[PDB]
């Protein structure tokens, strides 16, 4: 067991060593900290990203050593020592091919290792955040509970909607209505905005319902979801809810497109107030006349909407019935497809000497986090883990890598807490 000068140093040379996209930019990324140019940073950063003062304010705060290196796939931190005992985390998240989207640097996240459940719920909890933490063993005959903590309340969930977009869309392909391999349109009406890199593709670029839901899972693609949402239609997205496993599918009907979100919660205030005072047809209305190219941006956003139904809610109860549901439809494609896409991303270096497969979803929002994993052993033991934060100030949640942790500690402690 890595005393602390071993697993410094096994991080340093796991960075040094690591070829791959992953590998390449937080090598680059920590240049920039560990050195003494406008070309060299536009090349390695998405073509639509200050700087320099970021960069120099960055570098006041050092010198850095490397302590941990944690790559996982498009993302990845590395947690650094400062002087005086005070760490930082430098996260990244990459494009597909490699190129920085997100970089920054912050005050360390820190999380201890969990013995208990309860270890668990005081870590988490902050006043002024609703929480909830559902942990359970699926079994031929119903949920064995090993821990709730509030499942019952419906909370915002993000992109977790997106879990049941697939649904729809494999209910739909087992129908013959679409296939993996018919071909959707990006048009400007259909591009929305990160998470995700679709948007980055050309006007009249085709692409693969495969490859789309493919990123609409994996890299939680808004634009890839939004293109998945146009062609089901948004009437087979809803009738399905109640057959994927939703509790109160009034809660999400109409069923929202990441666009729609956006634009509603972060445009136009009297557009957004209509919203509120209107019934179910009266939101249809209003979303049909907003239908066009976005208005919102990326800088836009920050203030919570999800108070006013501008998310996707559900209950912690109703996250296990659409993994456990994915599970099945997996199973039941021979072709191997639904699992590719399922288990590309698990949001975690998984231990796969334990786990055979492990599904993974993130949802955020301005005052919204939440991560979900279904995990199966070799035997074919499954669990489900849902873990969701909403709050009326995003501070209070921060970049999620508070919550992602605390799962990763429940799964690193997965004989304690879960399979005991
Ligand atoms: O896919 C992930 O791991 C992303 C995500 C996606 C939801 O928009 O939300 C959480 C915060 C973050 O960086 N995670
Ligand atoms: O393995 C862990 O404990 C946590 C972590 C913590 C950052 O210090 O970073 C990686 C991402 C994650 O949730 N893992």
């Amino acid at each position: 067991v890595p005393t602390p000068a071993e697993a410094a140093l096994a991080a340093q040379t796991a960075l040094a060593a690591d070829d791959s996209p992953m590998g390449d930019a937080a090598r680059w990324a920590m240049g920039l900290l560990t050195s003494s140019r406008p070309e060299d940073v536009a090349a390695r950063f998405i073509p639509t990203f200050n700087f320099a003062e970021t960069v120099r304010e960055w570098r006041s705060k050092g010198p850095f050593t490397v302590r941990a290196y944690h790559p996982v796939a498009h993302k990845g931190w590395v947690v650094l020592s400062a002087p005086a005992g005070v760490r930082y985390i430098l996260s990244l998240t990459l494009d597909s091919s490699g190129l920085i989207r997100i970089l920054t640097l912050k005050p360390e996240t820190v999380i201890p290792d969990m013995v208990t459940w309860n270890d668990v719920e005081e870590t988490l909890h902050t006043p002024g955040v609703q929480h909830s933490v559902y942990a359970v063993r699926l079994t031929p005959d119903g949920h064995e509970v090993l821990h709730a903590s509030a499942p019952e309340r419906p909370m915002p969930t993000g992109s977790a909607y997106k879990l049941y977009l697939m649904r729809a869309l494999v209910a739909e392909i087992e129908k013959g209505t679409v296939g993996w391999d018919e071909i959707l349109t990006l048009t400007p009406e259909l591009r929305s905005l990160p998470t995700g890199d679709m948007q980055d593709l050309p006007d009249g670029t085709r692409v693969t319902v495969r490859e789309t839901a493919h990123k609409m899972i994996a890299l939680s693609d808004n634009t890839g979801a939004d293109l998945v949402a146009d062609r089901l239609g948004r009437e087979v997205v809803e009738r399905s809810l109640a057959a994927a496993g939703h509790h109160d599918p009034s809660l999400m009907r109409p069923f929202l497109t990441s666009h729609e979100v956006f634009e509603l919660g972060w445009g136009d205030p009297e557009r957004r107030a209509e919203w509120v005072r209107q019934d179910e047809a009266g939101r249809r209305e209003l979303l049909e006349k907003m239908a066009g190219v976005m208005t919102v941006r990326g800088s836009d956003l920050g203030a919570t909407v999800h108070q006013l139904g501008i998310d996707w809610h559900m209950d912690a109860f109703d996250v296990v019935r659409v993994l456990e549901g994915l599970l099945q439809d997996s199973g039941r494609d021979t072709s191997g497809t639904v699992e590719e896409i399922l288990t590309a991303y698990p949001g975690l270096l998984i231990d796969e000497e334990r786990w055979r497969r492990v599904y993974f979803k993130a949802g955020a929002s301005p005052g919204v986090m939440m991560f979900c994993w279904l995990l199966q052993d070799h035997a074919g033991i499954s669990y489900v883990l849902v873990l969701r934060q909403s709050a009326d100030e995003q501070r209070l949640i921060g970049d999620g890598l508070f919550l992602r942790g605390i799962g990763a500690k429940i799964i690193e402690a997965e004989a304690k807490l879960l399979s005991s």
